[PDB]
């Protein structure tokens, strides 16, 4: 009779119990602040239907992120502004400070306080355990906020964690992709970035969860300490899963599929094949091993799990001994 129905293990109700102001994105009154308080500095990238901007807060002297939006869809940009609101002021969320517009050319803007970016290609090469630890800890504070706030990210990937080594500062960012969770909905699974996709996304699972974030996560933590950029290096949707199961295993993915009753795509029929389940301790390799222990191991086998239900979540993966050394 189709999938069988899945829900969040945590913060399953936050939005149930909250009035209809909180999460009626659609009924949000958004009020623009004064475009001409900014001057643009310069293009710092480009998104499907953004342009990001550095721009200095003339009123104040400060530098701000300005992000004009192609308003292709208003109904997105209403549901980013309403989840930035929300979330405003949580632990290592990227602060929304004001929403302008452009009169002439109709265009939106978000304005973004300023983080300035630590390129990763020279990082990726000094970082050690003790940092990826530390970092791990903070995009983690994030999402058990984001979480408990009702909140799914849906596009945890390295481009949308935003680094300020110097002064050890984590900004989780890009919150379009952002929906509110409401048990048993059934989600658009075109959400997240190829290879940080989560299997619930690849087998069409559409009553997914926070889960799906704690995956991406997992992606993240993997090609951080095997320093193997992606991880799961799929070349279209299918093949990714496949790439999953190269390293997963197909005899899980079939207890996965059974569980929920998901009827597998026939587009997989001769691309899966038979794959057995492989140990983490492979993937170590002298360039790495400095960056591995059995405490990273155990943590990133808990993370990259087919069924979501059994992943763990932001607050038990807080408490996992890979933590140990962290300030909480
Ligand atoms: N967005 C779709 C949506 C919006 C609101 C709810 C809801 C929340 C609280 C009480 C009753 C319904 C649900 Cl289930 C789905
Ligand atoms: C003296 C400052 C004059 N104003 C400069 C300016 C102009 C346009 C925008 C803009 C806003 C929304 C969408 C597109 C562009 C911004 Cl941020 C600044
Ligand atoms: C044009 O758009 C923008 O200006 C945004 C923009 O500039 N984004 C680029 C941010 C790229 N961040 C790279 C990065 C570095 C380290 C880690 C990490 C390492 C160890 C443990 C945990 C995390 C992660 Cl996840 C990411
Ligand atoms: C600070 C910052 C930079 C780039 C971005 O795309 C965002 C965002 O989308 O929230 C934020």
């Amino acid at each position: 009779s189709g999938p069988v129905p899945s829900r969040a293990r945590v913060y399953t109700d936050v939005n149930t119990h909250r009035p209809s102001e909180y999460w009626d994105y659609e009924s949000h009154v958004v009020e623009w602040g004064n475009q001409d308080d900014y001057q643009l500095v310069r293009k710092l990238g480009r998104g499907k239907y953004s342009e990001v901007f550095e721009a200095i807060n003339i009123t104040n002297n400060e530098k701000v992120v300005v992000k004009i939006l192609k308003p292709v869809k208003k109904k997105k940009i209403k549901r980013e502004i309403k989840i930035l609101e929300n979330l405003r002021g949580g632990p290592n969320i990227i602060t929304l400070a004001d929403i302008v517009k452009d009169p002439v050319s109709r265009t939106p803007a978000l304005v973004f306080e300023h983080v300035n970016n630590t390129d990763f290609k020279q990082l990726y090469q000094t970082l050690t355990d003790y940092d990826i630890r530390f970092y791990m800890y903070e995009i983690l504070k994030a999402l058990d906020y984001c979480h408990s706030m009702g909140i799914m990210h849906r596009d945890v990937k390295p481009h949308n964690v935003m680094i300020d080594h110097e002064h050890r500062k984590l900004r989780l960012i890009d919150w379009g992709l952002a929906e509110f969770y409401h048990p048993g909905q059934e989600y658009n699974v075109r959400v997240a970035s190829r290879y940080f996709k989560g299997p619930e996304l690849l087998v069409d699972y559409q009553m997914y969860d926070y889960s799906l974030d704690m995956w991406s996560l997992g992606c993240m933590l993997a090609s951080m300490i095997f320093r193997k950029e992606p991880f799961f290096h799929g070349h279209d949707n299918y093949d990714q899963l496949v790439r999953i199961a190269k390293v997963l295993g197909t005899e899980d993915l079939y207890d996965y599929i059974d569980k929920y009753n998901i009827e597998l795509d026939p587009r997989f029929n001769d691309i899966l094949g038979r794959h057995s389940r492989k140990r983490w301790e492979r993937f170590v390799h002298s360039e790495n091993q400095h960056l591995v222990s059995p405490e990273a191991l155990d943590f990133l086998d808990k993370l990259l799990r087919y069924d979501h239900q059994s992943r763990l979540t932001a607050r038990e993966a807080m408490e996992h001994p890979y933590f140990y050394t962290v300030v909480k």
